[PDB]
């Protein structure tokens, strides 16, 4: 079990620092802060692409999104399903958890 957190800069100011502190405040290790430097030549959605290969068995993925995780096809559900199949959990700042096993537990 590890403390992984997902982040993504939304403001030109020190956004990345605003997300990491949001994950640490949530209970995420600074060494495990897979944020997204969206402030680059183009969008940067690799914080989850790498987090998908860094989460351990039964790891907790804290997500303190302070704007929007993604709404269109499954931007906020794709990696969520990839983690649910990897036996990894995903804590949401909205209420601590989001869909921790919604089958019958």
């Amino acid at each position: 079990m590890r403390l992984f957190g997902y982040a993504r800069v939304s403001t030109s100011q020190q956004s990345l620092d605003i997300q990491v502190r949001a994950l640490k405040d949530a209970g995420v290790k600074a060494n495990r802060i897979f944020t997204d430097k969206a402030s680059g030549s183009s969008s940067d959605r690799k914080g989850l692409d790498l987090l998908r290969m860094k989460v351990e068995e039964g790891d907790v993925i804290l997500v303190k999104k302070l704007d929007r995780l993604g709404r269109d096809t499954a931007d906020m559900i794709q990696l969520i399903k990839e983690f649910d199949a990897q036996g990894v959990s995903i804590r949401f700042i909205d209420d601590g958890i989001s869909t921790d096993g919604e089958m019958g537990k």
